[PDB]
């Protein structure tokens, strides 16, 4: 089997991408944030505290003839940005782009943190990291991909995120028309439950490539590119007037600037992030100070190749017995 679904930016900045997902019978379509940095499929629901729902579409398990309460199971998650959610668990039929999993754990939120409530465009998350990170207790549950894998034509999914435009998540096949050149594959460590890999270095604009190992995660659920402070300083030093602002929370730059590109290495291959992809717009409405798309990871504990990096590439998440990642230009 295969599946293919379009993923759409939630706003004009590409702050996140939403993909329609069919849950239950008859289908209830919710727009979920596909997140290769986490491993829970959780949704706003008829069980979510009413004051914490503000425009999201909800899953109502009582209206699904295939929903079954997973007795005794609860979940609770906290994300790297400080947001969180928790609740109980159903199993139900879940379909993405024509690919159907029966008995998928659907984690129904009883509580969500304010950042989720305040984002009416995201109805929940669909985790695509390794199932070892799934938070369901006392019996950990499998991700949608883990449940589908054996049925897929090939045990892979691909992320093809658009810049200021829709893109595609495919399951079970590699669309050879969706990229240019070849796909360069690179080793993955699953020891932390992430799609963790090592970039071979970077360049700023037309500058020379610096060969240096940068361990990080491929994370579709993180907006920005978070890299070591040395790398980030080298980038922003090429933007007149850019500076790190403690009060804003990162590097800012004059909105009048033209940003240089940023290149990262994948083995001997190179992925070029155009400068425009690094512009996240005014820090507040009407400001002439703009927020940068490359930020320091120093306070995180891990480097994160988020959407800023991934949308410059066609990315293969190869879930073979020994997982690997592939990157192609497009």
């Amino acid at each position: 089997s295969t599946g293919s679904a379009t993923t759409t930016p939630i706003d004009s900045l590409d702050d996140a991408y939403i993909t329609p997902v069919q849950i239950g019978t008859p289908a209830q379509t919710l727009n979920l944030d596909f997140d290769t940095g986490s491993s829970d499929l959780w949704v706003f629901s008829s069980e979510t505290t009413a004051s914490e729902v503000d425009g999201q579409t909800i899953y109502t398990p009582s209206k699904s003839t295939t929903a079954k309460l997973l007795s005794g199971a609860t979940w609770s998650i906290s994300y790297g940005d400080g947001s969180s959610s928790s609740g109980d668990v159903y199993t139900d039929t879940v379909s993405v782009g024509g690919l159907t999993v029966t008995g998928q754990a659907v984690e129904s939120a009883k509580k969500v943190s304010s950042s989720f409530t305040e984002d009416s465009t995201i109805d929940g998350l669909l985790g695509l990291a390794f199932s070892t990170l799934n938070t369901v207790s006392p019996t950990q549950q499998k991700t949608f991909f883990d449940n589908a894998k054996a049925s897929l034509d090939s045990p892979v999914f691909t992320a093809d995120l658009g810049y200021h435009a829709p893109g595609t998540y495919n399951f079970g096949f590699i669309d050879t028309t969706a990229y240019t050149g070849s796909i360069t594959y690179t080793a993955v460590s699953t020891k932390q439950g992430f799609w963790e890999w090592t970039s071979t270095g970077y360049a700023v604009g037309s500058g020379t490539f610096k060969s240096t190992s940068i361990d990080g995660i491929a994370d579709t659920g993180t907006t920005l590119l978070y890299l070591p402070a040395t790398v980030v300083s080298a980038y922003w030093a090429q933007v007149s007037g850019a500076k790190s602002s403690s009060s804003v929370g990162g590097y800012v730059f004059p909105c009048s600037a033209t940003l240089p590109s940023f290149t990262f290495g994948v083995g001997s291959a190179r992925i070029v992030i155009p400068g425009d992809y690094i512009d996240f717009g005014p820090i507040s409405t009407g400001s002439s100070s703009c927020f940068g798309g490359i930020q320091s990871s120093a306070g995180i504990g891990i480097n994160i190749f988020g959407d800023v990096a991934l949308k410059a590439a066609f990315v293969v998440f190869n879930g073979a017995t020994t997982p690997t990642l592939g990157f192609a230009s497009k």
